[PDB]
């Protein structure tokens, strides 16, 4: 019933406007779920390879926009579904957000407190110990899931330590 998270995206049109060109759903336990390379919707202007990890090569045979988008939104459907500034990730779904239960790490407070401070590299590094995004290769979506899949997994455990009803 819980889902984790992450897209990376290229630049799109002449204002190179962030574009979806992939994502990464990880369960509870950060088992990949779906992890995809897609073809986004319009001119890719700016690959944001070195953050984005995406190459051309990558964008060839890549699944339509239109077709990742709704096997997205099928596994995505009625679950608890967790990320870092989620908001942005379902801009880049075009998805409206409303019908949606979720849980962002950038903004549970608990995290908040807990790391003394929101990017999700300082709350890995600081509450889970871990570093993240590091690669020249680029960000890896699956990585970035588990870290919120992971401090979603803290967050709980902190609330239910201290006497707090888990979060529903
Ligand atoms: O310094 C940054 C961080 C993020 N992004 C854009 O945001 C997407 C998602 O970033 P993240 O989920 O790895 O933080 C990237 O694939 C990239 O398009 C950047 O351009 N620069
Ligand atoms: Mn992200
Ligand atoms: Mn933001
Ligand atoms: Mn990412």
């Amino acid at each position: 019933e819980v889902v984790a998270m992450d897209c990376e995206m290229v630049g799109l049109g002449p204002h190179r406007e962030s574009g979806l060109a992939r994502c990464s759903l990880v369960n509870v336990h950060g088992a990949v779920l779906y992890d995809k390379f897609i073809r986004p919707e319009g001119e890719i202007t700016d690959y944001r390879t070195r953050v984005s990890g995406v190459t051309p090569q990558h964008m060839v045979g890549a699944t339509p926009f239109a077709v990742a988008r709704l096997e997205i939104l099928q596994l995505l459907k009625g679950k608890l579904v967790v990320g870092h500034d989620l908001k942005h990730d379902f801009q880049a779904l075009k998805e409206d957000m409303s019908g949606y239960t979720i849980y962002d790490t950038s903004t549970d407070r608990l995290l908040w407190r807990e790391a003394k401070l929101v990017s999700l590299r300082v709350l890995s590094e600081r509450l889970l110990h871990k570093s993240i995004q590091n690669s020249l290769l680029g960000h890896s979506s699956v990585e970035d899931a588990r870290a919120t899949m992971e401090l979603y997994q803290i967050s709980q455990r902190i609330r239910a330590r201290r006497g707090l009803p888990r979060l529903a």
